[PDB]
């Protein structure tokens, strides 16, 4: 049984594995921030079905950390995710996701968070049809599922 | 400059180092529990005022406490207990505080790997975060 090509994951081995590849396009992403600054702590990916129901996952933000702010990625009708990039660095003695950018066929959304630490970038070829990685209190790792 | 004899510590490398050796006798120990059960999450050592609390660094709410009251002619002499897994953490599961008079405990659930010290206990040290990762004693004969 064939399975979608994984790019990455990028990051480290903390937290718990997570995966989300819905059968319908991911049209909305919420970046949750903590600590009063631009510190990403959680990601929500959602895909709205024709009937009004949503496929959704939230990863990271597994702790008591108060959500202090959110940013959103809105993916339009003739828009689709093509690439991701960002940085992994230290947030409160944790090597985690520090910034993230979501590229579509139409624009780059972001940067979301703080451009600090070790950078990573997906291969510029392609459609991103899902995400996977590791998370706990924050986002420990992230990669993509891909289909050309 | 001499320093008091350390026994142990026992446990693992989790959490942060802690240490408490007061010049006044430790007369009370509070054992804090979490998750509605017999699961120790924090230890408070207090002197006749010197005090420390170790563990309980999480949002985990305290669901109960128990107390050792050390008598005026009583003093700590040994410790023992177990370490094991509590919510994906290899931490302290039970502890017994022995004095010249009696063993106090056990406090918690006697599950996991046992330990026991080989005297007066004059303080404690260890590692802690959300729970108690390690524990040992300062000693003076
Ligand atoms: C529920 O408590 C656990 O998770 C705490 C947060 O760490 C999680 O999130 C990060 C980032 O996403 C991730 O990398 C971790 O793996 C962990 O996720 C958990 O992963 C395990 C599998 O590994 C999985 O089973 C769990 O489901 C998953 N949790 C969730 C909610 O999904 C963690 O506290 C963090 O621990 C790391 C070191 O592992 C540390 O760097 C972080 O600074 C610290 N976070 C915070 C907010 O303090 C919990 O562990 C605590 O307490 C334990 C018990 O006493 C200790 O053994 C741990 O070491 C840690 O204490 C911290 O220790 C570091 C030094 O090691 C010290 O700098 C901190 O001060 C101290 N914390 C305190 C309060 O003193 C526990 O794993």
């Amino acid at each position: 049984v064939p399975m979608d090509t994984i790019s990455g994951p990028w990051g480290n081995n903390g937290g718990n594995f997570w995966s989300f590849r819905p059968v319908n396009k991911i049209n909305q992403i919420v970046i949750s921030y903590g600590g009063g600054g631009n510190n990403p702590i959680a990601l929500t990916f959602s895909s709205t079905k024709a009937d009004g129901s949503k496929d959704t996952i939230t990863v990271g933000g597994g702790g008591p950390d108060s959500i202090t702010g959110t940013e959103m990625v809105n993916i339009g009708t003739d828009e689709y995710l093509t690439g991701i990039s960002g940085t992994f660095g230290i947030y409160l003695d944790n090597n985690v996701l520090r910034s993230i950018t979501f590229t579509t066929n139409l624009k780059a959304h972001g940067p979301y968070g703080q451009k600090v630490g070790t950078p990573f970038s997906s291969a510029n070829v392609n459609e991103i049809v899902g995400f996977l990685g590791r998370s706990g209190y924050y986002v420990d790792a992230i990669g993509t599922y891909n289909r050309h």
